[PDB]
């Protein structure tokens, strides 16, 4: 018997598939059949009706649950031999259970059984017995040397390529079926198809037939756009290129997809819209990567390679020996080739070699995104809606039986009269309106480039409480940039005053040109490190063939000779030549340099501190005179400084209005980055997200124990901590100091009895792993608020998934975009990335920019004020036509065509215009409402009905006083000019005149009611309609609308009946909404100064 041995899984057992005469509903209905025909060989047809019920519901009972489904369809057996397919049961945090088919193939001479779930490979070991999934090399613990006498794979590496299988990272969607059963169950659906079986059970068929085509239509449509959406959206970007390869001792160039681990492949420097294809170790060389889009980090890396280091005893460490090592999804800005000779050649290229690790989904990108995709996890409104008005149906219902069986009808018209009240529950155009309104958000969205993939999350944006924030790649950019100089000066007025450039003396600008690395081919190239090349360029230097570069605006300029960046004593070294004199600059870290030349200024570190301590990246640079090759000491002897060169990754020019927008909106906007403390303090001080002085919990000793220390930017104060001594000081520590908790000190404060006390009032996050900005996303949903995720990356895709409403920003500017469907549009500015943010976010903006969010935030608001308006509208009109039906259709009381249909016309032509609207521009303090049922809706709903019962009671009380009552009454005239029609029908334009006009006004959300057109007019001439009939204005048109002529006092009495109706709904309307309204933001909303 097999059993699969892997943390994912918690038993298995195999199973082999049963005939289909095994099945067990149908051998035994047989009998049963057999029964009934016996019997039968009235009242019996509706047991052969149940008995067809019951099998067809048998058939499908085991799509719901798969372990019904493996109970009935097949059958366990323990020997792998024959099973064909295997149930997994999953571990509780991994996934769910599934039932994957047991697959063979024959490979020299021996089948190898394998199946594959959750995309981890097993395989079936015949000594153990067991599926175990490939254990890695790495994963050990290995020997250096195992590494460092790798030579590549050589013979034929057939059974590598099952065991291990591709470097490919394929995400399956799901198809047409699968997405449309999620939507044949919503209560919306099963109630329509319900009612079009009621009835086509004693209407028409043709009707029936047309309206179930348009049902499955409106599905069909709406699952087609979402699956567009899917497969275009749902994919990480992936392209393959070649690589040079060393298989079977020679360099030969395979693609991506082909890499095994223990592979020795040469990586170049990678270009653009690439990556370094999956974990590789530095088995000689040098580069500089870019760990910003896995990591976080701003600053590239200087990894090294292996060779150096002792091969006997050492072991891969993963610890000291981080500095070798090249993840997978990151660029590589350059890359030094070998040195010295080594056993293999050197690459054709000048890439440096290096050992493939891992590959596929194995790797720590590829990990991530499986654990998202696999390993992840109301609608009682609407349900509650449907059981209110079946709640007013069934009354309904019962009345008009009741009256029904007194008068002495028969029972086929009475059950007739109860299914079309059933049916009438709830008028036809709600799905068609359902759809408009989602179609119109969507297509609203689109406009600013904002494609989502759930449309069920936008009315999510009206509630938001907590707008989270990721800082590299969503407020700053992921590249360092010039800024200016710094400390060329002798006066100390000021320290942070930046010479932009075009202002230094002729010593600073021959030196920041001299001292550099910075090289062009012989085919035209500029190749180095690209933070020299924009600073060379700011400048404004101009490199040419040779070494001695030129055309600077001021003269020429020739290297002698120049020297290596070292990895320990960080700094540079030149040795060039001008047509006047001779000197050598020197240009490395300021910490070193300080100590190294002879006058050393007054102001030297006071602005290193300052600068160095709010994320700029300071690099001091030196020169000194040389008189007429030369070691690298006595060059370095003595110096004379000259200045600084700051860089720093700028902001978004649209990062600080959408958060001063966000601030003065009762929302909360928070940081979780993983860059240093430092940077990310002084970004959201920047920014606007930390306004006073601010504190940051971080370890205060080096080694071990777990002891933090609340420390100031600056060295001022430092208050200590104890995670299981102290306890959190509220009154000296939060009120008067913003704080910003780091990943180690969360990570200690784990179990704490105040961490939540804590949550509640740090802004914040600085140096947090992929897997704890999860944690506190679920710790903020656990808090009872609404949360929202804006980030680029890859280590915030679970923080992506999990919160409300998620944003992935992709690059791209709006021009660019024009201008690529333009293109697109003429064959029918960098191209834009998918990466592995927008798999796991909804909500994906093509563009850059940060206002995504305020957009879509007003786009939520907009869709919830429509959604409550559509319930309560929908509502009060369902419950006021029951009534009218039960009470009027029980009395001679009916209308003829003409007047129906005239004024059918105006009441959907409001309806369908009530939907269409704009949102306001500003962004309002009040949010809107959480769903229908509540105190101040349903109060104010029941209390318009109860006046418009009132009113319609009175009228009729009114009438019959005037004209006789006539007991004895049939339902099956027709229709008759009467005066209680009139009278009655009105009040009926009235009120469906009044259900509107009261009901729809909202001002803070959207623009005012006199600019929908289409509203406004269909009221104004109804109320117009009604009024000129009523007063008997037009007598040509009344004889024309079949409607008699009454005296002046009854004429009278209506009329004030209507206004009285009217004013008295809108007064208690906004009596309940003046009483009652209760919109008030959550209490981490509100800002309070310190
Ligand atoms: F710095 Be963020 F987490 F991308
Ligand atoms: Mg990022």
């Amino acid at each position: 018997k097999s059993f699969v041995s892997s943390p994912i899984v918690r038993d298995s057992t195999l199973l082999v598939p049963k005939s289909l005469i095994a099945k067990p509903y149908v051998l035994p209905f047989f009998p049963l059949y057999a029964t009934f025909a016996q019997l039968y060989f009235e009242w019996t047809f509706v047991y052969l009706g149940t008995l067809v019920s019951l099998n067809i519901l048998v058939m499908l009972m085991p799509a719901w649950n798969v372990k019904i489904k493996a109970k009935f369809n097949y059958s366990t057996t323990k020997n792998v031999n024959e099973a064909t397919h295997i149930l997994i049961y999953t571990t509780p945090n991994n996934g769910s259970d599934g039932i994957v088919e047991i697959q063979r193939v024959t490979e020299a001479g021996s089948l190898q059984t394998f199946f594959q779930f959750q995309k981890k490979r097993f395989l079936w070991h015949e000594n153990e017995q067991v599926f175990s999934s490939p254990k890695f090399l790495v994963d050990e613990s290995p020997k250096i040397g195992d590494f460092q006498k790798c030579k590549g794979h050589s013979g034929d590496l057939t059974h590598l390529k099952r065991l291990y299988g591709e470097n490919s990272f394929d995400i399956p969607i799901p198809t047409f079926m699968e997405l449309f059963k999620e939507h044949a169950v919503a209560p919306l659906f099963v109630f329509q198809v319900f009612c079009v079986a009621l009835w086509l059970l004693d209407e028409f068929w043709y009707y029936s037939l047309f309206n179930l085509f348009m049902i499955i239509s409106m599905e069909a449509a709406a699952v087609f756009q979402r699956l567009t959406a899917l497969k275009e959206f749902r994919t990480m970007g992936i392209k393959p290129y070649t690589i040079n390869v060393f298989r079977n001792k020679k360099w030969v160039a395979l693609q991506t997809n082909e890499l095994l681990p223990m592979d020795l492949v040469s990586i170049t420097r990678t270009a653009e819209e690439s990556a370094i294809p999956c974990d590789l170790i530095l088995l000689d060389g040098s580069a500089i990567v870019n760990e910003a889009m896995l990591s976080g980090e701003s600053t590239p890396l200087l990894k090294e390679s292996i060779k150096l280091r002792p091969s006997e005893d050492n072991l891969q460490l993963d610890g000291v020996d981080k500095i070798a090592v090249l993840h997978g999804g990151t660029k590589a800005l350059q890359v030094t080739p070998p040195e010295h000779k080594s056993d293999i050649p050197p690459p054709p290229d000048g890439g440096a070699l290096a050992i493939v690790t891992k590959t596929g989904f194995e790797t720590s990108q590829g990990s991530l995104v499986r654990v998202m995709i696999y390993s992840a996890e109301d609608n009682k409104e609407a349900l509650m809606f449907i059981l209110f008005l079946l709640i007013f149906a069934v009354i309904a219902s019962w009345y008009v039986w009741v009256e029904g069986t007194k008068m002495g009808r028969i029972q086929s018209k009475l059950i007739l009269d109860c299914i079309l009240i059933i049916t009438s529950v709830v008028p036809p155009e709600l799905p068609m309106e359902l759809t408009m309104a989602v179609n119109s958000s969507l297509a609203a969205l689109a406009k600013f480039y904002v494609y989502c993939t759930e449309p069920f999350r936008i009315p999510f944006a009206g509630r938001i409480d907590v707008c989270c924030f990721d800082k590299t790649g969503t407020l700053t950019g992921e590249d360092l940039v010039f800024e200016g100089l710094a400390g060329i000066s002798a006066d100390s007025e000021n320290i942070r005053h930046l010479y932009s450039a075009a202002e230094a003396p002729e010593s600073t600008i021959l030196v920041i040109g001299a001292a550099h690395a910075l090289v062009k081919l012989e085919d035209g190239d500029i190749v180095g490190d690209p933070m020299e090349k924009a600073t060379l360029k700011a400048v404004g230097w101009a490199v040419e063939r040779k070494n001695s570069n030129y055309r600077e605006g001021t003269g020429k300029l020739d290297i002698i000779r120049r020297f290596q960046f070292s990895s320990a004593l960080k700094r540079s070294a030149s040795i060039a030549s001008h047509n006047d004199a001779l000197f050598a600059a020197v240009k490395g870290a300021p910490e070193t340099i300080r100590e190294r030349l002879s006058d050393i200024p007054k102001n030297y570190d006071e602005i290193y501190k300052s600068f160095t301590r709010s994320g700029s990246r300071v690099l001091a640079l030196a020169s000194k005179s040389l008189p007429k090759d030369l070691n690298r000491d006595d060059v370095e002897s003595e110096l004379t400084f000259n200045g600084f060169l700051i860089f720093h990754c700028p902001l978004k020019d649209d990062a600080i209005e959408t958060i001063k927008m966000l601030n003065e909106s009762s929302h909360r906007s928070i940081m979780i980055t993983g860059d240093n403390p430092l940077t990310a303090v002084h970004v959201a001080k920047e920014v606007g997200i930390v306004f006073g002085e601010t504190l940051i919990l971080d370890r205060a000793g080096k080694s071990d124990d777990n002891q933090l220390l609340f420390r100031d930017v600056e060295e001022t104060v430092s208050i200590p901590f104890d995670p299981s001594k102290d306890t959190f000081d509220h009154s000296k520590l939060f009120d008067r100091y913003d704080i910003a908790v780091t990943g180690y000190a969360l990570n200690a404060l784990e179990g704490h009895s105040q961490l939540r006390d804590l949550l509640r009032h740090t802004w914040v996050y600085a140096r947090v792993s992929p897997s704890q900005k999860e944690f506190l996303l679920n710790t903020l949903k656990d808090m009872g608020y609404q949360t929202l995720m804006c980030g680029d990356g890859t280590n915030d895709v679970g923080a992506l998934k999990q919160a409300h409403v998620g944003i992935a920003l992709l690059n791209g500017t709006e021009e660019g975009l024009k201008k690529l469907g333009e293109q697109r549009r003429l064959e029918g500015a960098p191209a834009l990335k998918l990466g592995d943010a927008s798999c796991a976010a909804p909500f994906t903006s093509k563009l850059a920019n940060v206002s995504a969010v305020t957009n879509i935030i007003r786009q939520g608001r907009c869709a919830l004020v429509n959604t409550i308006q559509m319930y309560k509208i929908l509502a009060l009109n369902c419950l006021i036509s029951a009534y009218s039906l039960s009470i009027i259709y029980m009395a001679g009381v009916k209308f003829g065509d003409g007047q129906a249909t005239v004024s059918g016309l105006l009441l959907s032509v409001c309806f369908l215009s009530i939907s269409r609207g704009k949102p306001l521009e500003k962004l309002s303090k009040q949010r809107p409402q959480s769903g229908i049922f509540n105190v101040y809706i349903m109060g104010s709903i029941l209390s318009q009905f109860a006046v418009h019962i009132a009113t319609l009671v009175y009228i009729t009380t009114e009438i019959y006083k005037l004209e006789p009552r006539e007991p004895q009454v049939d339902l099956e005239k027709e229709f008759a000019p009467s005066l209680l029609n009139t009278g009655i029908f009105i009040i009926q334009l009235v009120q469906q005149v009044s259900t509107f006009a009261v009901n729809y006004q909202g001002e803070p959300f959207r623009e005012n009611i006199r600019s929908n057109k289409g509203m406004y007019y269909g009221l104004l001439g109804v109320t117009g309609l009604a009024l000129a009939s009523a007063t008997e204005f037009l007598p040509e048109l009344n004889e024309a609308m079949k409607f008699v002529p009454m005296t002046d006092d009854f004429k009278i009495k209506l009329t004030l009946t209507l206004l009285l109706d009217f004013f008295g709904s809108w007064g208690v309307e906004h009596f309940f909404k003046f009483f009652f309204m209760d919109d008030k933001p959550s209490d981490i909303s509100v800002q309070q100064v310190k």
